[PDB]
């Protein structure tokens, strides 16, 4: 039970999100501390699932992943008391006000957070499954962490069409490669500010034009850099995709010169 908390000391406060398989609450521990919280509604996952997910962060952590705290299970709810990011998903952060209100700089600077943080799962030989904007929070100081591991592994975690390699959807081929792919529609989600990888289309029709060669164009802005720096991650061959300390790296030094 190291990772054990008795229950009293998690006051629920603030709703937040939720999804299909419970919710998540911006609690308190023992008062004094903002937390949030895994609800997980009964008859919907499991018990040891929901338990799972909590055991993958209980042993990742790393300066750039939601990382654990404590669990809270031993008669339901079940909890899962983690890293507080007032901000919330850097998708909705970024169409939020001051989302739209920052400039490169601080943007070049979280694709650069993102692979750091990615380029550590990649040493750990793990894989997210579902690497986007959506699923990364923004720190009460305008700080990336990578949230979320419930696809995370070493029967299915693929769920993010416009996100999952041609490979891994036509093959069932997930590896790090999948995520560098992701990477690219990740990188794309924040120049444009939000918005969804190809526009117009349905995750349906999307299976199609991968068969067929199809890739976005570059952003009506994006200084080719990100775009080539983007083609990087979207080349078919899953090897022609580069490894994240190499995208980390170069979003380093092809970012200075933006500031």
């Amino acid at each position: 039970d190291a990772w054990e908390i008795p229950r009293e000391s998690i006051k629920l406060v603030k709703r937040l999100g939720a999804g299909q398989f419970g919710e998540v609450w911006m609690g308190y521990y023992n008062n004094s501390t903002k937390v949030a919280v895994k609800t997980l509604k009964p008859g919907t996952m499991s018990v040891q699932a929901f338990l799972e997910e909590a055991n993958l962060m209980k042993t990742l952590q790393h300066d750039k992943l939601v990382r654990l705290y404590a669990v809270v299970t031993r008669e339901e709810p079940i909890y899962i008391i983690t890293e507080y990011m007032a901000k919330g998903s850097l998708l909705d952060f970024l169409k939020s006000d001051e989302g739209g209100k920052v400039l490169l700089p601080k943007l070049i600077d979280f694709s650069a957070q993102i692979a750091e943080g990615m380029a550590y799962i990649e040493r750990k030989n793990y894989i997210h499954r579902d690497l986007r904007a959506a699923n990364v929070l923004v720190s009460e100081s305008l700080m990336c962490k990578i949230a979320d591991f419930g696809l995370a592994r070493v029967e299915g975690a693929k769920f993010p069409i416009k996100w999952t390699a041609p490979e891994a959807i036509n093959f069932g081929c997930f590896t790090i490669k999948s995520d560098v792919w992701s990477f690219g529609i990740l990188l794309y989600e924040i120049v444009t500010y939000g918005k969804i990888p190809y526009p117009g289309r349905t995750n349906a029709d999307v299976m199609t034009a991968l068969s067929q060669g199809y890739r976005m164009p570059r952003v009506e802005n994006c200084p080719d850099e990100l775009y080539d720096i983007m083609k990087m991650c979207w080349k078919e061959k899953a090897e022609e995709r580069p490894t994240f300390d190499y995208l980390q790296s170069v979003l380093d030094d092809f970012y200075t010169a933006t500031e």
